[PDB]
């Protein structure tokens, strides 16, 4: 078992934070001073990834032009002698790693851009995540996960316990305990009324998945069904990462995370 | 008498890298909204129909934000979402246009405006820099603009500041004509403190009269509005409004939570 590519989608329309996502993907939005894409890419990349994959949509420029090399910018910089900066610019991915770039071809779901991504991937377990759950924790949370799928031999979703009122805003599993942390899944259900919701054990935007996957997106598109149908077929676990996620998929979540994290990390206090 | 509205949305916005990597600093938003959008609400507010943007680096992050986009309005019509689908048709208003020409080179602010002649020609026009977000009952623009006319002359947007800071701004010395306007005599760049002729400061707002184009053929564009001082007539007005001053983190921070506050609800937890 053996991951190192990542799937990115982040082809959304970007409804809840119009007019800003007008013609930038919500992960391009900023937390400070960095795009949320930039931490996911980030995390993966501490966890062992080389090779990541960007699922683009209409507004897949300014996602290229993040990842990819601005020799423009460089040459300022450089002439201007602001080494400093010169790497905020270039040495945003090390030289190990390596991208790729394809468009969904319409905005048809999460679902159906992990499909997407099949032919970069091919017959490989790989790795999603969803920036817009921007993580903070000591460990890189995909690191946590792809430990798990390592030991365990299966797929792995991160999950975290939610107030009930909000199983309506995620994917919820039920399983039964196989260690402290981690639980083999027996369902997966996607946004589930809270008086229906089997459990309150949530899915955050964090996967590792056997290529198996690929062939249920096909006869799926939501990736919780396809996830739900390759539960019946191969193993699937949960594991309770350790970390703080906020969930910048809201204008009160990104909110939020502005606040928090720009206390902790920069000093930015409110007046 | 003034339709026109320059915006110069070619910032680096070193401060904010890697963020600005792909985006101009005028791009990025404070909650929802990019900054740059809500200086040209603001200008359309008060009565602007032509947007000019002189763009740099990224330059179609800017245009892609403003020209109408069929896809997304294809597919938002098709699910039913008629509140977004006209949020997102009044980012650019039916009876505005918009225009993009390219500065040659980061060369200044005077640089910039004078880039724009050939789309003002010789008519009175605005200057809006989105870096100054200002939140007031009314359009700081439209506060302006009505001075203009009033007086026949250009019209800068001041504010008193801090001594200490002078080295951030232009500094105007004036005479008073009213209980906010003034009659500019004379305008340094940034002085040192102990320089300073005065503590009022221009803004990013500017109401100008077509001839600082052959003044500025000067590259800073205080140095073009003191050559127009010698034939015309300039004042400072200072605006009802608070000003965030987003060229900073910690300015953008500040405006994040008060917008987020006022106008939606968002509350530090
Ligand atoms: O056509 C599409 C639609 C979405 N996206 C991307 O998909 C993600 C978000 O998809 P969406 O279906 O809006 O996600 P959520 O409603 O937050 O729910 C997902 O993410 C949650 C974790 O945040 C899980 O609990 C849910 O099971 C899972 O479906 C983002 O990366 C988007 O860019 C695409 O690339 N293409
Ligand atoms: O080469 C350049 C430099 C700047 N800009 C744009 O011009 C504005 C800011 O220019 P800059 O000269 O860096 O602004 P400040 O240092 O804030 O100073 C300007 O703005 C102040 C108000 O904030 C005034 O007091 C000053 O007189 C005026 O020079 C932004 O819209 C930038 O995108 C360009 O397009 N090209
Ligand atoms: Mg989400």
């Amino acid at each position: 078992h053996v991951v190192r590519k990542a799937v990115f989608p982040v082809a959304g329309m970007g409804t809840r934070f119009l007019p800003a996502t007008k013609a930038m993907p919500k992960e391009m939005l900023p937390v400070v001073d960095k795009p949320l894409i930039q931490y996911a890419v980030e995390e993966a990349v501490a966890a062992g990834i080389t090779d990541l994959i960007f699922v683009t949509g209409r507004n897949k420029r300014a996602i290229e032009d993040h990842f990819d090399a601005a020799p423009e910018l460089e040459t300022d910089l450089e002439a201007k002698g602001k080494h400093e900066l010169l790497a905020l610019v270039r040495d945003i991915l090390p030289a190990h790693v390596n991208c790729l770039y394809i468009r969904q071809s319409a905005p048809l779901g999460l679902g159906h851009a992990v499909l997407t991504a099949a032919p970069a991937v091919g017959n490989e377990p790989f790795a999603v995540l969803l920036a817009d759950d921007l993580i903070d924790a000591d460990t890189p949370v995909l690191k946590q996960l792809i430990d798990v799928a390592v030991a365990r031999q299966g797929s792995v979703l991160g999950v975290q316990e939610v107030p009930r009122e909000d199983t309506r805003k995620y994917g919820i599993v039920a399983s039964q305990p196989v260690d402290a942390r981690t639980e083999r899944v027996t369902h997966i259900v996607e946004k589930p009324a809270p008086e229906q919701a089997p459990t309150t054990l949530a899915v955050v935007g964090r996967y590792v998945l056997e290529a198996a996957i690929f062939d249920h997106l096909r006869a799926t598109i939501q990736l919780t069904d396809g996830i739900a149908a390759l539960l019946r077929e191969r193993d699937v676990y949960a594991h309770r990462y350790d970390g703080k996620r906020y969930d910048c998929g809201s204008k009160a979540g990104m909110f939020q995370a502005t606040v928090a994290l720009g206390r902790k990390y920069h000093g930015l206090i409110p007046e």
